């Protein structure tokens, strides 16, 4: 009903494209092939979103990447959504072609366009302004077919029957690319298409096919078990989150529960640690500007929270600190403005 919130994000590691779709009437949200080492990057963004994230979806069962299904599970409760044609065990819902996702007003339907591996699924947008394509069409491209369940006449079929048969104008997201590329269309890719577009047939497909001899991924020997188990198999210092620019913050009730438990260390100017916000009790005071030359005078036995006036100059610190070897580091956010808005306590106010 109301906007669509959209996020392309990818993982230089595999070249995967994750996908972030929600309604913004309902918050509510799905994630299109979710990367295992960027679990804690795209529950942040989900976070910061507002987002309520209903289901992972997979596209088919990645042999270049383990999927973030199940850990995102355990961590925020969304559900496992996969092809019944994959075969893989433990997910939450198996789709067949014709299935309809839901989240809000807006939903996906499912499409089979399997090729690239038996249970490959295309995921259309209700309005058809966009599609996701997995690893059965790429841009200007295709996904290869020589492993395993892989055959080149199945997938030629269901490119022509179930992709090139959407709009023309519609964008079509793939689950790769590997030259910098994010997104092409029906109408480029049904007449630009190198291996299966304009007047190229059938057998003229399965013979560029047959004669594409590509490495295996990288993660194969991995992926592909730990995906038929839709994923399967974290500081505890402090109870601790990360944001999506990737600073670690701790949760600042517990900070003021156990101040004796950290090193505080305040990066402000000396006037603002004698100034009118006051100062966190027994606050440690090295000024940015010196921080990095004084790293010696703090020890690695006992974790380290920065405070600054409002968590930016203390974010910096943060980074200045791993970069010199600590490891149980984090961030107070929103600063001394906010530990004074919480009513906590301080030393030397106004
Ligand atoms: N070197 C890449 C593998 C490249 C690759 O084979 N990607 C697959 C996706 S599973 C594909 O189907 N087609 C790549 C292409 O057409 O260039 C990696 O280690 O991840
Ligand atoms: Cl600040
Ligand atoms: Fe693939």
């Amino acid at each position: 009903s109301h906007m669509l919130i959209f996020r392309q994000l990818f993982d230089q590691q595999s070249s995967t494209y994750t996908y972030l779709l929600a309604d913004s009437t309902t918050r509510e949200a799905v994630l299109i092939d979710p990367v295992f080492e960027q679990v804690r990057r795209d529950a942040a963004l989900i976070e910061e979103l507002g987002l309520h994230l209903l289901y992972t979806i997979d596209t088919h069962v990645h042999a270049d990447h383990v999927t973030g299904a199940w850990m995102l599970n355990r961590r925020i409760g969304s559900r496992i959504a996969i092809s019944a044609a994959s075969g893989a065990e433990g997910a939450d819902r198996y789709l067949s072609h014709g299935d309809k996702v839901e989240f809000g007003t807006r939903y996906l339907t499912v499409r089979a366009t399997p090729g690239h591996t038996d249970g490959c699924i295309t995921l259309v947008l209700d309005n058809e302004t966009m599609a996701f394509t997995g690893d059965c069409l790429l841009i200007r491209g295709t996904g290869r077919t020589d492993f395993q369940r892989g055959d080149a006449h199945t997938m030629f079929r269901a490119v022509h029957g179930q992709i090139f048969t959407l709009p023309t104008a519609c964008l079509l997201y793939p689950a790769h690319d590997y030259r910098g590329l994010t997104v092409t269309s029906v109408g480029e890719e049904r007449r630009f298409n190198p291996r299966l577009g304009g007047e190229l047939c059938e057998e003229d497909f399965t013979g560029y096919m047959t004669n594409l001899h590509l490495p295996h991924p990288k993660q194969i020997d991995v992926a592909v078990p730990a995906n038929l188990k839709c994923g399967l198999a974290e500081p505890d210092w402090a109870p601790l989150t990360c944001s999506f620019a990737g600073i670690w913050e701790i949760n600042a009730q517990w900070l003021e529960e156990n101040l004796r438990a950290v090193e505080i260390v305040d990066v402000r100017e000396p006037e603002e640690f004698n100034g009118p916000l006051g100062r966190i009790p027994a606050a440690r005071l090295i000024s940015l500007g010196e921080l990095a030359g004084r790293t010696a005078e703090l020890t690695k036995d006992r974790p380290i929270v920065t405070v600054s006036r409002a968590g930016g100059r203390s974010a910096q610190a943060t980074v200045m600190l791993r970069q010199a070897g600590f490891e149980r580091v984090a961030n107070l956010p929103g600063g001394m403005l906010r530990w004074r808005a919480e009513g906590r306590v301080v030393e030397n106010g106004s």
